[PDB]
DNA sequence: ACCGCTGCAAGGAATAGGATACTTGCGGGCTATATGGCGGCGAATACCC
């Protein structure tokens, strides 16, 4: 299990950069503006989603 | 009971990389000052009576 939280103050490299060493690990990000991208990314299915308002 | 040595602090530069804004390089897409040709003719001045 990894907890990225705040991840919108790392980038793409330092966000998959343990994720190449344990390919299956599993990726829980905490964050409450993300950065366009992952945002993005999470809207079009690619990751799930979770909004606590 | 004096002295050279060791060790525990002090003293900070250069990069990565996510920010923030500057600086400009450019390209498409606009606006805005002569000196080697004559010949003919009719009209416009000049003039000196």
């Amino acid at each position: 299990l990894l907890i990225v939280d705040e991840e919108h103050r790392f980038g793409v490299r330092h966000k998959e950069r343990i994720k190449a060493m344990r390919a299956n690990v599993d990726i829980l990000t905490l964050t409450a503006t993300p950065i366009p991208r992952t945002l993005n990314m999470a809207m079009s299915g690619m990751r799930d989603l979770s909004i606590i308002a």
